[PDB]
């Protein structure tokens, strides 16, 4: 039944501000930062773009992290579709990270997005609370797809098109798994073309799941954003995406 899958990254994070002021994570959870004002604007531009599509998403599955729910919100409001949280598309944290964050529960997070998140959706898979090597997150996403698609197609037989709102690392690991590559540290062709993971960038893939084949018809589209592509990242980068280290490197050199 599923034949269209969009995958977008959350918008501009508040810890990307050159000098702040930096808000605390609303949930108190480490790394659970909100969008900056600019990120919210991106999120609205994403919604407007999606609302003009011929084939719109019929449901959203978002990471449990605040920034993804916040990026999802304006699209949910534009399209009035259901949104579920699946921890299986949550953020990537390396094993040696000092803190390995664990996202808020439905009860906590819903206080922040009242009535936006449909309950009764268990995790398709739970990212290790001890972190993941590059290899680990890739395998996590590989295991994710069959469990996820089976649950969706079974519970929602008539849904053809869905959207996932997630993080740069999870987005490209997910996409490269759909395309059946053995890792995310490699191009998808001969030109050395990588999946593009700008903030609020959005991929589209077009069609027994495991046997199915997909084509990437949209690669990290950001043409609908006023300021285009910002903070692109791949697994070839050394830092966690959107981390303070990642952004410091960029500004030091620009």
């Amino acid at each position: 039944a599923i034949e269209n899958i969009y995958i977008a990254r959350h918008g501009y994070r508040s810890n990307w501000l050159p000098k702040g002021p930096y808000p605390p994570p609303p949930t108190g959870i480490d790394n659970d930062v909100p969008l900056s004002e600019h990120g919210v604007e991106q999120a609205h531009e994403l919604a407007n773009y999606i609302s003009k599509l011929d084939v719109k998403p019929e449901m959203i599955f978002s990471s449990p992290f605040y920034r993804c729910l916040e990026t999802s919100k304006p699209t949910v409001e534009a399209l009035k579709i259901p949104l579920y949280v699946d921890r299986g598309v949550g953020e990537w944290y390396k094993p040696d990270r000092p803190i390995i964050p664990e996202p808020a529960t439905h009860e906590v997070m819903s206080k922040f997005f009242p009535s936006m998140i449909s309950p009764d959706w268990e995790p398709s898979i739970i990212p290790s609370n001890k972190g993941e090597t590059e290899e680990d997150i890739f395998e996590r996403c590989h295991k994710f797809w069959p469990v996820f698609i089976d649950r969706v197609e079974r519970k929602f037989p008539n849904v053809k098109t869905i959207m996932i709102v997630t993080h740069a690392a999870t987005k490209s690991a997910l996409g490269m798994n759909l395309l059946k590559f053995s890792s995310a540290k490699e191009p998808i062709d001969n030109k050395g073309t990588f999946i593009r993971n700008g903030s609020c960038a959005i991929d589209k893939f077009e069609l027994p799941f495991e046997e199915r084949e997909w084509k990437l018809t949209m690669n990290g589209n950001t043409s609908f954003l006023t300021n285009g592509e910002e903070m692109n990242w791949t697994f070839m980068n050394a830092f966690e995406a959107g981390s303070d280290a990642d952004i410091k490197a960029r500004r030091a050199a620009e």
